[PDB]
């Protein structure tokens, strides 16, 4: 209690919080999603909802803290609002996210941070031949909404989508899923944009 | 009155919050469901709607208090902003769970808090049997979102949900209903994780 | 204005907020409902939803003053988050209330605060039988959610269920509605709880 | 940007918020309504849902200045938050009020402030009539949720709804708006309350 | 890290936000759309929702610094409540526009700022002749809620709204979509009101 409410005064009320990277000073964000169920699709609006948890880790030299200094604690809780977070998002979406987990990251002692919010996405996707035994293919880009490449690196820790918590009575079996560290650049601009792009081969269950 | 704002401005203005639990101090939550209404069965979507009270209790040394000290004051209510709660979420909701209740605590001089808040939970949950006699078994784990086994322990003080508030004219009638503390290890993690898993056995009326 | 300012500065500003009553000094909390409609019934999920006035006096000590000090001053108006109210909540409602008038309440120089939040409910109701002559009857119970009637007592002003402001042309016709204080036990717990139970009988019109 | 900086600094961060009116500095509130659209219809519920602009206005000694003692400065534009506003709720809604438009008010050297919310809003409205070519028409009130008319005084400028942004591919017509100004008495109260009654006739195609 | 804490800490604790334009500091405000999709129609109630990224430029003195004095830092990130925004809303929406995207900007060492939120809007739009040939044209009106002409001016970097991140299959298909500014006087009032009018023609695939 006093050591863990020493250490949080001493990183989060006697210094300012992180204000995110730069060009000099770039940030790598790892992403990785954990698929729990394809709760629905609509075929008039070619929109389909996933709940998922969105992993993510990044690491600060300004949340590091020696262990002994702070009675041997080598990590703790702490609410999203104290520290910074990456602007991730869905590049496809057609209804703001709903969060469904609480706003709680998980910070270590060698300044690496673990947030990981659960997610119910509605996103474009045309579902037709989901009843075919073949199925159908959607996929979602996920990125920094502003930083470019050249700020945030975004990768994966896998190119396989976690399907071991997919909920096994959904209306919709898993064929497969996968999440691409994808390189992109517009014409207008000459700076690169990372995203994670999501590919989900799914159809109706027997 | 004037007791009371002086306990609370002891406990609440002149020390920092509780800043969570440990592997060095561990905390207790006890949990506990009243299950009121089965409000509806989603077939297309496998998802169902349940409104219960989850009853959440924990004790912490930072908020005890000698009641002579404050004119005999046993306890008070205070909103939950003003304490540290627990984190537990259902692993399977799919929608943002809807509070139905005020977000008020009752704190106890012992230093027990005790906190009841009504929920309105969409589920994954396939509905399929309703309608027969039999009936359909659904499940929904509640835990601590972040915090470990080492750091959180869930209880509960019985396995049988309260089903004395149930609505008598609800569209299903339920058949049993439990809550059972689970241990669990995942892939992901080396740390043992704690819930609660919530089975209700349901039919059509 | 700077009568009124001085005065709010005085009772908001200078002192703490009241923090709630105690078996040593409990507080009285009159309730009354104005039912303005039964806005829809859903037979497939046994949801009523009613849009109502309720109408919540009491009084503080905290808030009392002279009006002579203060311009004359009899009473005022402020947002409710300037002061404490009671957790008044339905105990079988199906969705969050929605509030449908701004959170304003009258204070007057005695310390009486009359507030009446104006709502739309979803309510647990079989609607069976609202077509027929002798239509339905639904209940609600209100009551502090984590007062016990040792701290909160509550009273009506009548067991009439105000129906002056009826909306005329509602799908559906009042036959009757009450509002009557219950004293409840719970097994658990060895204080009791003070609730108004709002009982309504409707039909379908005409 | 300097002057303006000052300005805002002087009227607001060096005096208190005004308080609101009271009987004896009573306030004068003018509304007047441009109907955009009446959006939907819902004869399984009688609800109706309009979209409209409300203007509000009103005066206050505390917002006045000297536009020479701040660079020329006749007008500025504020957040709703940084001044008082009047509480003008419709009586008969269903559902809370939608805001259509960003939270900014004009505030003149005068101190006249000029408040218009974008809204939608659902309200109690029997359709019946409305595919015929006589139309339905429908009333929703306006006022003050808990000033009375010794406080505030509502008036309109005209009687007439300004219906010149009128979607002209609405689903519904308009045969006739207006809003008119009604002193009430109620059975609770002894003291008068003074509304507007927005009265809206109108037909499919 | 150490230099843009210094210079976020210079822009905006060590100074006042921005109050906003006036007759004396005009701002103009560059507005750009990218469609993304027709996501439906409603032709019971002539509602049509679009997915879009609206882009927003202007550029203040108050933002600008030297790169030499801070690490040569040429560009930075920030939540936009950090900083003024522009009140560009929707003239016919029947909803509150849904924000899709995290509220951020992007502030350049000329004082320049980019700010894109991704919205969806339900908007008043007739959809008879959609599921023709010729398809359907709707238009909406997006400019300052509150601030005229003389205050902010608004044009357009192009009369092409950006057509090439429309979704492949969308259930519409778009014919064309052109982003006009407009000059534009209400009789009411003496001052100017500009607009960038989206006009959009489409139908069904
Ligand atoms: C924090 O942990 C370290 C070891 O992980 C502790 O240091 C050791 O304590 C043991 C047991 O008393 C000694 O025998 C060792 O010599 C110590 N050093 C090492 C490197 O092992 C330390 O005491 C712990 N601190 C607290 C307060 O619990
Ligand atoms: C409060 O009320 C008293 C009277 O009840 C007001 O005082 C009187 O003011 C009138 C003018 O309005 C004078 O002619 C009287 O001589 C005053 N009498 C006394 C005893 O003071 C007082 O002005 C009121 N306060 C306000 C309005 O702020
Ligand atoms: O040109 C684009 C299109 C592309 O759209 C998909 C979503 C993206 C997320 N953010 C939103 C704005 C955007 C961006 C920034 C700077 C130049 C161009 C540009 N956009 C989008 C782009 C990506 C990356 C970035
Ligand atoms: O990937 C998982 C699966 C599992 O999901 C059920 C709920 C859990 C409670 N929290 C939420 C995040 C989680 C966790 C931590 C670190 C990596 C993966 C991971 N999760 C969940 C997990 C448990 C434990 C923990
Ligand atoms: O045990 C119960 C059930 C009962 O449920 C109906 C509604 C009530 C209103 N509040 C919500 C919490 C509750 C309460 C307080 C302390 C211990 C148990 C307990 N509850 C509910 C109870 C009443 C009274 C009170
Ligand atoms: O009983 C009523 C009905 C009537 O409803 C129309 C609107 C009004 C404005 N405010 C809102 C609350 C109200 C009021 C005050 C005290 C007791 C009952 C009561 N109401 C409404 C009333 C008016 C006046 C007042
Ligand atoms: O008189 C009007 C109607 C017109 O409606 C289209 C939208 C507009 C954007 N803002 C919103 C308020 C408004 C305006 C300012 C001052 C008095 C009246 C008034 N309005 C709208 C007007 C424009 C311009 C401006
Ligand atoms: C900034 O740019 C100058 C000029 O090239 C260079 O000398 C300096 O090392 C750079 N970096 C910093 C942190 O000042």
């Amino acid at each position: 209690q006093a050591n863990l409410m020493r250490l949080k005064s001493d990183l989060f009320n006697r210094s300012p919080m992180y204000p995110g990277p730069t060009k000099d000073d770039p940030l790598t964000v790892t992403l990785g999603f954990t698929l729990q169920d394809i709760v629905k699709v609509d075929s008039s609006t070619n929109e389909v909802d996933l709940v998922y948890y969105e992993q993510q880790r990044w690491k600060l030299n300004s949340l590091m803290w020696d262990p002994n200094e702070y009675g041997n604690i080598t990590d703790f809780r702490t609410s999203a609002a104290d520290i910074w977070t990456p602007d991730i998002t869905a590049y496809s979406s057609t209804r703001p996210v709903q969060v469904l987990s609480p706003q709680i990251a998980v910070v270590t002692h060698d300044g690496s941070v673990m947030f990981i919010p659960a997610q119910r996405l509605s996103f474009m996707c045309d579902p037709t031949g989901v009843d075919s035994e073949e199925g159908v293919t959607c996929a979602v880009k996920f990125g920094s909404w502003v930083y470019s490449g050249f700020e945030i690196d975004l990768k994966t820790d896998t190119d396989q989508v976690d399907l071991s918590s997919y909920y096994a009575s959904s209306k919709y079996e898993i064929l497969s899923a996968t999440q691409t560290r994808q390189v992109q650049h517009y014409s207008c601009c000459p700076e690169p944009y990372i995203d994670v792009n999501l590919v989900v081969k799914f159809r109706e269950r027997r």
